[PDB]
């Protein structure tokens, strides 16, 4: 089935635009990555780097995941990232988000071999 590595990207990755400069960003994208199927996902983060950046995090600052796991890892440099947050009136199936651009620091679990981003944890 999918691959936990490869939902990492569905979920996460967009490195085709450099930020998401429309309103209409998280709407579109979380229709499109499947995550409004069976339910509206209340918050997820877009990171627009390459996935050699964002791969490579893994090897960067280790940091206790929100969890209380210890395989989380921050990103020495800021990157460009969209948030989506779902809004006080969508209504699955017609999920509505909030799309906001941010620089900042990425927080991903990572596990495998090859050593991977599974999920993605914050964002500081
Ligand atoms: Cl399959
Ligand atoms: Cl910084
Ligand atoms: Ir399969
Ligand atoms: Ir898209
Ligand atoms: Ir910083
Ligand atoms: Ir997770």
């Amino acid at each position: 089935k999918e691959t936990a590595a490869a939902k990492f990207e569905r979920q996460h990755m967009d490195s085709s635009t450099s930020a998401a400069s429309s309103s209409n960003y998280c709407n579109q994208m979380m229709k499109s990555r499947n995550l409004t199927k069976d339910r509206c996902k209340p918050v997820n983060t877009f990171v627009h780097e390459s996935l050699a950046d964002v791969q490579a995090v893994c090897s960067q600052k280790n940091v206790a995941c929100k969890n209380g796991q210890t395989n989380c890892y921050q990103s020495y440099s800021t990157m460009s990232i969209t948030d989506c947050r779902e809004t006080g009136s969508s209504k699955y199936p017609n999920c509505a988000y909030k799309t906001t651009q941010a620089n900042k620091h990425i927080i991903v679990a990572c596990e495998g071999n090859p050593y991977v981003p599974v999920h993605f944890d914050a964002s500081v």
